[PDB]
């Protein structure tokens, strides 16, 4: 199934826990490297979480998903990701080289190719973004964090979870619907055609998604918003790209394409 590791293995392969540049800093633990092979332990600081993630990874192996190595109760031990995530990637965090439109390309489709997986085993993410799409030693696209997915039909929760800049109108009211996961990859397909987050409290506008609305009343063009840190890009395929992004970020859910679709369209993007 999973290996089970001692804790103090895991405590000792990790140098006692230590948070020195540690890898991330998750949303309900610190992710922290270790040698038993590399591999990366997310010990889990202030539950539930903790199960849904090994029964959403029991279920869910793939090649677009993070593979996860065992868990420990005395953590939650994945394999090693060394080019860390494509928010980290896209902001050339740490002084890493920009990543050329061949590769955005690679990533676009490796990421809806797991996001496909996961609606065709009908799981919803619930927190599609880019801080989320890790990248292997091939930069081959991993969607990770499964603690918050739900196996899923259209729902309702009063705790409503996600990440602002990246979630679906019905989303940020408590719907639960795989169609809120196809909102949040076409603001990821932003990031990557831009090289710009999300949010940025210092931007006008501070949200991303804004900028979707600016091109279509006809003021600016994509072409205006590509990633200057590219010389690889050409308007056809940035165009498709921007088209499929265009589609997922319909306010309106039954709009949208489904996964299946955004699949689709962006293998012939690069046909
Ligand atoms: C799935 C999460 C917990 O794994 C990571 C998270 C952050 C940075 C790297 C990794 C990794 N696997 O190397």
């Amino acid at each position: 199934r999973f290996h089970s590791f001692s804790f103090y293995e895991l405590k000792n392969v990790t140098n006692n826990f230590d948070e020195r540049p540690k890898m991330g800093e998750g949303g309900f633990g610190v992710v922290y490297k270790g040698y038993v092979t590399t591999v990366a332990v997310k010990k889990l600081a202030a539950k539930q979480q903790f199960d849904q993630e090994i029964k959403v990874m029991a279920k869910c192996q793939h090649e677009n998903l993070v593979e996860l190595l065992g868990f420990s109760s005395d953590c939650l031990v994945y394999v090693y990701m060394p080019n860390g995530s494509l928010l980290d990637r896209l902001s050339c965090l740490d002084g890493t080289p920009p990543l050329s439109w061949h590769m955005r390309c690679k990533i676009a489709q490796g990421a809806a190719n797991g996001i496909n997986f996961l609606h065709e085993n009908h799981h919803i993410h619930r927190d599609i973004k880019s801080a989320n799409i890790l990248l292997d030693e091939a930069f081959t696209a991993k969607i990770s964090d499964f603690g918050l997915a739900r196996a899923s039909q259209t729902v309702m929760t009063s705790r409503i979870v996600g990440t602002t800049a990246y979630m679906a109108p019905e989303a940020l009211r408590g719907e639960i619907t795989p169609k809120s996961d196809i909102y949040s990859f076409g603001v990821v397909l932003l990031e990557i055609i831009t090289g710009l987050p999300a949010v940025d409290e210092h931007r006008e506008p501070q949200l991303l998604l804004d900028i979707k609305e600016e091109i279509e009343d006809e003021e600016k063009t994509i072409e205006d918003y590509i990633d200057k840190k590219m010389n690889d890009a050409d308007s056809t395929s940035v165009e498709a790209m921007y088209s499929v992004a265009s589609q997922c970020l319909h306010e309106k859910k039954n709009k949208r394409p489904d996964i299946k679709k955004v699949q689709q369209l962006l293998q012939e993007m690069t046909a």
